[PDB]
């Protein structure tokens, strides 16, 4: 509790830090609730402490642009030191400074419009393996848990688009490439990571990691089997200033988690809103059958054509942005937009609280997809709606994620309807924990068309 | 490297400790090899350091009796502080002083001759489920890996004799009660545990454990489902100064590992010796069919009748005693048998090196079961052959283990023969690591009678 006078000094407001803790007991209602309050209590800029670590929470559009886009290279290049990581030190979302810039380049031409359109026929082959697994349960009038069957698709899409491994993971729940894959910032351990960051080095010297030393060393070799037995990996092996062999292994892993629990979790958020807003599900099912008659197979070009679908995805991401907040470590005593920012301070943009501020959203907690209509889609600040971040360090797999999810919805809405159950949690309650996820796993009724 | 002058002082010999390490780089050939050398180099008593931790290695029969049996309660009550353990602090093999003595009593009447004879009909039902899984592979002339099919029996015997859960684990490799269950003192981590014991408290304050916080909390509830849905557990619930609820959970866990990888690992050691000594396998198969004609089902009383079988088990345990060494923490500055022992020192008996000393064994590395014949079985010091330890803190499940393994061998040898393969590692090479286990998994040919 030494350097705790920083925010009283600069005349910057915020709640008072206790010695050695900071404002971490304020996380008992999860990040979002503490954010909503602090934006309401203190206004445009506030500060707090994550232990001995100061965090400055900005909410101004032009200030966010300078941090995410303008002075990204100069001042705000990296994210908060996350550890202990072992050999995942080299993963792009963890990597820092000139290793990020060297990895963000060797890995960018993997998500182009040419490579993304070339996965459309392959992501297609799996959207149908979903329908067979849905109709067997649809015929059996027994409520469906989305994240189970949804994640099985995202996992199936990942494995294929990355290494070619084709598994019907749903019916195949007991595969060496399935168990490993399926395996929280407010649990006992990460509370202590945020408060004993001095203990982080104690564990990087023990080969101890937040990723178990087994899954990695299973996929470490599985790749170097694939590497030497011959999608994202075919695009990465051809890329290796070249990629070290343990370095390429670490980039594969982050892709999987990225697309496995985000694609799965977001589709579960989309289906809840369609079922609890039956008129929206009706309008969508109509546009889908306009572009795609006779339950036609969707294409890359036709997916981008569907604009009520894009509206539906964005309003859901507004309500449930799995980022919650975006963060960067400032590296220089640089005053931006008239506010002196000292070195070492973490800058934090509160996405969730921003997406729910009545100052920029009329009826903010209601689900109104027409905010994003090509009529009203211009009154929207690109730096207030930040579901993939912004700028040089924004989400590297945005195009894939958006296309991945829409190819699922189209294939699903052509065939099924989704009704609320009794055990459906209406209105849904989020997590008191540290990620964007539901309290109860999402449960719905599913009827065939 | 402060208190390192202890052994130069007392005039007690041993290898020289480097500062802050001790003699731990001598473990590059595993515990056994360092033990064999030190017994040969220094004689009857030597010392060394496991970090800042002194260890005194005794090899005298009357001195071992005082440590394991006589002054067990007074001086040498506990084993070396093992951590980090979380809630397994209460497990009996970890527990210390008056909690051990309170737990060793509440749990002793679980292994009596009356309770052990009452599992004979239930362990019987599984010895046959092994034969069906062996004959399907026997018919398919494809070499067999013992620890796989053997562990599936020991696991099946454990689950039944403890909670009644009946699973054909072999054909059922993908069960929530099977995956959890199947999941080293010289790897990166425990090297650092032995050298940074000051870091052990740093991890007991993080709920971090050598047992993952998932398997436990799966069986923590699985038991309290069984506890409230209604073998070792039926004998333990009836027992609860009574057993706390998380305390009884911890005792169940240690029973499982105890009997899963010891029963399995020892049967693999027994079958290797029978196959590589075909005449012994022939004599045994003959005695078995004398007590049990027409491939008769073995019984409690008939198992104890078979004395060449007991000889075969003991000689194997001599060659491969999974204990390797027995250890106790001295708690008092007590001079025993004429040698001043300071408080805090760990006393260590080297089982493996003792079992292989030519001073007590003619042809020590050869496999001669007739050492233990009722003719020669008296020239054997009970404190030199210590496969279950000795005295108040000896193996609590010795009777079960010995009976468990013999019920397997009898059911197996009645039906199959075991021949060495080409890929059979002859003569077997042990582990350069820290446990009793083979270099290559054990591979043999199996023919039906
Ligand atoms: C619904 C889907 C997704 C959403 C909403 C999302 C959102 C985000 C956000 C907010 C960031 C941080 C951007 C910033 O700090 O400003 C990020 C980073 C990242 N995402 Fe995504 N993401 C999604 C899916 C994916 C997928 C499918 C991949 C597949 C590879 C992926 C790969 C990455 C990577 C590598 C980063 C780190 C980029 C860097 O640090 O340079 N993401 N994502
Ligand atoms: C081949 C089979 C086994 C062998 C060779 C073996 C050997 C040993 C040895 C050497 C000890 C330490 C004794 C000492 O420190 O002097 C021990 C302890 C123990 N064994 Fe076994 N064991 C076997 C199987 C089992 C089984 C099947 C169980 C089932 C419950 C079991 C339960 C225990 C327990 C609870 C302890 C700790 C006792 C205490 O600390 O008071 N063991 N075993
Ligand atoms: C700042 C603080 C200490 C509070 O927390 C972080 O430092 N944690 C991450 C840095 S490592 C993160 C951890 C990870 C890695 C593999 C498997 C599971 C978890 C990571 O690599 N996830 C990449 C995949 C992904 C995740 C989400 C969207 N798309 C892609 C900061 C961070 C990194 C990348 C994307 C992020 C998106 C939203 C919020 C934070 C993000
Ligand atoms: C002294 C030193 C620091 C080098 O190492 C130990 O402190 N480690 C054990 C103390 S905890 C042990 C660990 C464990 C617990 C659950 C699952 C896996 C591992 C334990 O509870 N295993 C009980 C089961 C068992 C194991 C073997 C034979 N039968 C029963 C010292 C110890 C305890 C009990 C039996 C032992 C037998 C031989 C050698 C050491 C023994």
């Amino acid at each position: 509790t030494h350097s705790h006078g920083l925010f009283k000094k600069l005349g910057i407001p915020g709640p008072t830090p206790l010695p050695f803790l900071g404002n971490i007991l304020s996380y008992h209602k999860g990040f979002c609730m503490f954010d909503m309050e602090c934006h309401k209590k203190y206004g445009k800029v506030w500060g707090f402490y994550d232990g001995q670590q100061p965090v400055l929470a900005i909410t101004d559009p032009d200030m966010i642009k300078t941090v995410l886009v303008k002075e990204c290279y100069s001042v705000f290049t990296n994210r908060r030191p996350f550890g202990p990581v072992g050999f995942m030190k080299s993963a792009i979302s963890i990597a820092e400074d000139e290793e990020w810039k060297r990895l963000r380049s060797l890995l960018s031409p993997t998500f182009t419009s040419g490579k993304l359109k070339e996965m459309v026929p392959i992501i297609a082959q799996y959207g149908d393996v979903l329908v067979r697994n849905l109709r067997r349960e649809a015929e059996t009038g027994k409520p469906v848990t989305l994240k189970d069957v949804f994640g099985a698709y995202s996992m199936d899409v990942i494995t294929s688009t990355s290494f070619g491994v084709n598994i019907d993971s749903l019916n195949n729940p007991q595969d060496p490439f399935v168990e490993n894959t399926k395996k929280d910032f407010l649990d006992p351990f990460f509370l202590s990571i945020t408060v004993f960051p001095f203990l982080i080095p104690i564990l990087e010297v023990l080969n101890i990691c937040v990723f178990p030393r087994e899954v990695t060393n299973f996929l470490r070799k599985s790749v170097k089997r694939m590497k030497e037995s011959r999608d994202f990996l075919q695009l990465m092996i051809d890329s290796q200033k070249a990629l070290s062999d343990l370095e390429l292994v670490a980039q594969s892993i982050i892709f999987i988690f990225a697309g496995y629990e985000t694609t799965s979790s977001v589709l579960s958020f989309i289906m809840y809103e369609l079922a609890t807003h039956p008129d929206v599900q009706q309008k969508l099912q109509e546009e889908i059958d306009a572009v795609l008659p006779n339950k036609a197979p969707p294409t890359y070009d036709t997916v981008l054509q569907m604009e009520y679908l894009d509206m539906v995805v964005n309003e859901t991401l507004r309500l449930f942005p799995i980022a919650m907040r975006l963060e960067r470590v400032c590296k220089k005593d640089v005053e931006i937009n008239g506010m002196f920012i000292p070195k070492g301070v973490v800058v934090m943009i509160p996405s969730y609280a921003l997406h729910r501020d009545p100052k920029y959203w009329t009826e903010p907690e209601k689900f109104l997809p027409e905010r994003f209509s090509k009529k009203n889609k211009d009154n929207i600040d690109p730096y207030i709606y930040t579901p993939f971040g912004s700028g040089p360090r924004n989400c590297i797999g945005m195009r894939f994620a958006l296309m991945n999810m829409k190819l699922a919805l189209i294939r699903v809405l052509q065939n099924f309807s989704f009704k609320p159950c009794k055990e459906t949690q209406i209105p849904l309650k989020l997590s008191l924990g540290g990620l964007l996820q539901p309290e109860k796993p999402v449960v719905l009724k599913v009827e065939s068309r």
